[PDB]
């Protein structure tokens, strides 16, 4: 848990550093793709287990 948790932090860190670089427009191309696959593994990671029906 604490590692999926760093692992979002690290890839969120990554994420501030580009937006702050590449302040010329593309912060939101980053933020808008980027954020989706950070919840995206998030909502994967937290509900992977949760007694999930083998679909």
């Amino acid at each position: 848990m604490a590692s999926v948790l760093e692992e979002l932090q690290k890839d969120l860190e990554e994420v501030k550093v580009l937006l702050e670089k590449s302040t010329r427009k593309r912060l939101r191309d980053t933020l808008t793709s980027e954020k989706s696959k950070i919840e995206t593994e998030l909502k994967n990671k937290m509900q992977q287990k949760s007694q999930k029906k083998p679909e």
